[PDB]
């Protein structure tokens, strides 16, 4: 299929070498040069893209989100820390009523989201906790000090950088149901994410440590299944 | 859209109850009164079925697999552990290269195949342990027993039961990367299911305490989402 990919940061050009694509047009705000991609210069949805790919930033799924759901594709957002917004929220999903898209949110650097998404409706809570190396927070501990705790909208104003994977969790149950904790453990070496789900149905505990990659994988993913006849999860 | 569900045991009256269809055909070798379902008595695919459901057993999915493949239709499989073995599984991927139709394999009583799934390539391992109460086994114990440790293969050679949860996993990553472990726990109030995965891309580790309900939901979810805008996972 053709397909348009917006942003070409590690993740753009990561799908533009491991994805199987005839055509591929891309947009990024810079101009580096770029390899087997038709680097477009006024953002644009080709008549012939059959999925559109955002992996840029919130700002840019707010940016063309309007225009995108105007078109009959695939739509894959993976910057989802800005639905965090209340108001873009709201637009979108309006948009997305009258549209003849069709969204895909995979499930990013975490997973557990097969089952989250099944038994949404019947969850109580979730609790995501991140457990980062002091150093990727230029702090100097000798135990595990919570430097973060609330809704995913706070955990986004402070944190500009994650609070994607809470945001889609907040998509998928509700984001009154979601309470996030980034706690900084000096025994640390990687990250980590814990989601501890409580529901009617059963209770739920995902362990992810990621040693993004997984994330590109799980675009690739969804790509590959929307032309497949083998689908998991 | 039409249907036709296979089986009506527990699962089966379930999707019928809570399925939003115009029309369902149901084929079950007993014949308990049918309600909202158009009970056949030899089976067969109808030309107006779009999607076709099996929660029957095992040996169901290898009776008719072959004939449900000739048809253009979306096959919701759950009974999995009939793939434990080589030769059906064998056949049965191979009247899907040249059928018409589209499987899929929803997560079942577990959760996580969606990472599981998008990188089922660079997994080392799978070890997948459950842990029952004594009682369900009927024994008495003072303290953790094993009663079972080997391939998925095997498993379910001993236990006709379960052994669809890591069936569907082997389906995944290949069997040959499934260790299974049936844990008799005295301080177990309930079932548990604990899967760890080793791979190259990090390891995860998803704990599964269902209070089977989470399956029809699964169900239910994989039939919500052929027509649904929001797909996650
Ligand atoms: N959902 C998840 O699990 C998950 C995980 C990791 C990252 N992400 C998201 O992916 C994004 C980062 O991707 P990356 O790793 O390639 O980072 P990156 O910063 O290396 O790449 C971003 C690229 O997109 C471009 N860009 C920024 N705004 C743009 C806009 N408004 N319009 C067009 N182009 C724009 C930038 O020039 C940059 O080259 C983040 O926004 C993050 O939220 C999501
Ligand atoms: N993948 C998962 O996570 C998961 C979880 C739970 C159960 N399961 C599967 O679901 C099945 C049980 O479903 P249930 O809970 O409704 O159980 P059940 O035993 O109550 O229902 C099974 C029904 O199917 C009928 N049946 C059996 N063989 C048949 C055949 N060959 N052809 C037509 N009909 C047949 C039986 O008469 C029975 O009424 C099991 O085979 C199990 O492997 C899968």
């Amino acid at each position: 299929m053709t397909v348009l990919i917006i942003g070409m940061g590690n993740i753009g050009k990561k799908l533009v070498e491991l994805g199987n694509f005839e055509k591929i047009y891309a947009y990024d705000r810079i101009s580096k040069d770029i390899p087997g991609v038709v680097r477009l210069d006024e953002f644009q949805v080709p008549s012939d893209v059959s999925t559109v790919v955002e992996c840029a930033s919130p700002e840019a799924v707010k940016e063309y989100s309007l225009q995108i759901l105007k078109n009959p594709v695939n739509y894959i957002i993976i910057s989802t820390s800005a639905f965090a917004d209340e108001v873009f929220r709201e637009r979108f999903f309006s948009e997305l009523k009258n549209s003849p898209a069709r969204v895909f949110f995979p499930s990013g650097a975490i997973g557990g989201l097969d089952v989250l998404s099944s038994i949404k409706d019947f969850v109580k809570n979730v609790r995501i906790e991140t457990i980062k190396p002091p150093k990727s927070l230029g702090l100097d501990l000798k135990g595990k000090t919570v430097v973060f705790e609330g809704s995913v909208e706070e955990a986004s104003k402070l944190f500009p950088r994650n609070i994607n994977v809470a945001s889609t969790i907040g998509l998928i149950v509700g984001f009154e149901k979601v309470k996030v904790t980034i706690v900084a453990d000096p025994a640390m070496d990687h990250n980590i994410h814990i989601v501890r789900i409580s529901s009617a149905i059963g209770n739920y505990e995902f362990k992810i440590e990621n040693i993004s990659m997984l994330t590109v994988y799980s675009i690739l993913r969804t790509l590959r299944n929307l032309e497949s006849k083998i689908i998991f999860g």
